[PDB]
């Protein structure tokens, strides 16, 4: 399904960008930079980190508006695909 | 509603899995592991705890992407099939 | 509009219940108990408090499932009413 | 799209109001006040700061109820009117 495939690609690319940004500008380990990107765009949030640089705060504001809609579109399409085999078996 | 029953069971299994994961790998008490799993997948977040192990961080990323869709599908079906009909019935003057 | 009025009442009643619970079981000032109830059900979250009692953790789990749908229905209906005068003037 | 333009302006005014409020009453630097306003109204939350004054707590409660609806209305219109058409156009082989 192309719509799912394109949403996956867009999501991956968006998360790579955040991982690169937070590891190079905010000094996080790559796994922590990816984690922060994920919990930010899914709106879970993180209780133990917020960006410390003005550049990082501005980036994070724009990153949320650029990425939140795409990530929730991906989460929805992923849910359809993961749940369908159980629905159809049932 | 077969879809509701599926989302209910999958949500329960998802929360059981998180309870087992966070109590085993991150050392949380089971009630705290269940709490963390619920507030993470409903996107509330916990304001104090973050996974400390790299295993926990990777698991949580995958758990979020799969679990948010299931839990909010369940919450939507719960609203449509249970809560809204119950509110409507309870507003009828008798 | 009755649908808005009923959603308002349900939301108020739900927030009062949380305020009573967190102030009596978790020892919060009423304003902090109301604040915690609001940021929990809107999924904002709070970075500086989590329930400390097992009773409070169980309550919070059930409170989220009981209240999240109602609160977002109210937020949506509120948004229609607050935005409409500007839309119609424009 | 007149509705999009209205939601855009109202979102900007809402974020300006929060920036002014949190920098004045809660003592935050303006950039930190804007950051807090954005992560609160998108429901991400900030994992470190909570309003410390009772004024700030009451304001934040009201700001949340009014501002989440505006900001997510804007995000939805931004997705439908700007982001989706741009993605589609950028997928056309030329
Ligand atoms: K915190
Ligand atoms: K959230
Ligand atoms: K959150
Ligand atoms: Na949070
Ligand atoms: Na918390
Ligand atoms: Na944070």
């Amino acid at each position: 399904d192309k719509e799912f495939q394109v949403l996956f690609v867009l999501t991956i690319l968006t998360l790579i960008s955040g991982t690169i940004f937070y590891s190079t500008v905010e000094g996080l380990r790559p796994i922590d930079a990816l984690y922060f990107s994920v919990v930010t765009l899914t709106t879970v949030g993180d209780g133990n980190f917020s960006p410390q640089t003005d550049f990082g705060k501005i980036f994070t504001i724009l990153y949320i508006f650029i990425g939140i809609g795409l990530v929730f579109g991906f989460i929805h399409k992923l849910a359809v695909n993961v749940q369908l085999p159980s629905i159809l078996s049932n």
